[PDB]
């Protein structure tokens, strides 16, 4: 099977990255995805960042026999560190998460004195690097949290009741209600519901698998598709129980 259109590669540490892979399937802007998932080295937070640079080098060496169009950089901490070497080995456009999430967070606000919140891991907020471009732009109001214990309540399919709330309650305790709040996890899109209820209809959510859907249309050609993509699941190790949860998020 061939045809003359777009094929793309989606690539995170563990199954973050599969509400990033959500929003770009709802999107029909390809006509197939390859996901893979270096799921026996979760997490990437830990590691230094020559080895991070090591391991997403190997996930390339991985994509290059499906010989894709365009590669996203589904793990803000991989887009952080890694999103360069693999440029300089590339011969197609590599994407991250975090231009996205940070671009469509300007937009949103157009607004340099309104208060941005960001959450994520504690590693993806010590690289600073969401800090490091916001301030960059003249965003002044703007305090960045990590709400790590989110990452392991997703994985365990918890979404909603008290315990979640409880474990909002905790971690928000005295904080200023902000005007836009960014996810800069790929677990955290699970939780928005209760989180926007959380925060109330002032917080507007930055979600960033929306954020790099409209990132890819200001930045490349892309054709809307009239049939809906085709999707695979690559896994290091467990690949089934990767495309279970696959299905459970998006429910194909």
């Amino acid at each position: 099977f061939q045809s003359n259109a777009m094929k793309i590669g989606v690539f995170d540490s563990g199954v973050g990255g599969l509400s990033v892979l959500k929003s770009l399937y709802e999107a029909r802007l390809f006509d197939e995805i390859i996901y893979y998932g270096d799921t026996a080295r979760v997490p990437y937070g830990v590691k230094d960042k020559d080895t991070i640079i090591k391991f997403c080098l190997e996930a390339l060496d991985f994509f290059e026999q499906f010989q894709i169009d365009m590669l996203i950089i589904a793990c803000n901490t991989a887009s952080a560190y890694a999103l360069d070497a693999l440029r300089a080995k590339a011969h197609f456009p590599v994407y991250g998460v975090i231009d996205a999430g940070v671009e469509a967070t300007i937009k949103a606000l157009h607004d340099k004195n309104k208060e941005i919140l960001v959450i994520a891991t504690k590693a993806t907020i010590k690289s600073e690097e969401y800090q490091k471009r916001l301030l960059s732009q003249g965003y002044t109001n703007i305090n960045a949290l990590a709400t790590g214990l989110f990452v392991p309540m997703v994985e365990e399919g918890i979404f909603e009741g008290d315990f979640l709330q409880s474990a909002m309650e905790y971690y928000f305790k005295n904080i200023t209600t902000p005007d836009a709040l960014i996810l800069a996890c790929t677990h955290f899109p699970l939780l928005g519901r209760s989180l926007s209820k959380y925060f109330g209809d002032k917080t507007k959510l930055i979600h960033s698998g929306d954020a790099i859907v409209e990132f890819l249309k200001e930045r490349e050609n892309i054709d809307l598709k009239n049939h809906k993509a085709k999707l695979h699941f690559y896994a290091s190790s467990d690949v089934e129980s990767l495309k279970n949860t696959a299905k459970i998020w998006l429910n194909l």
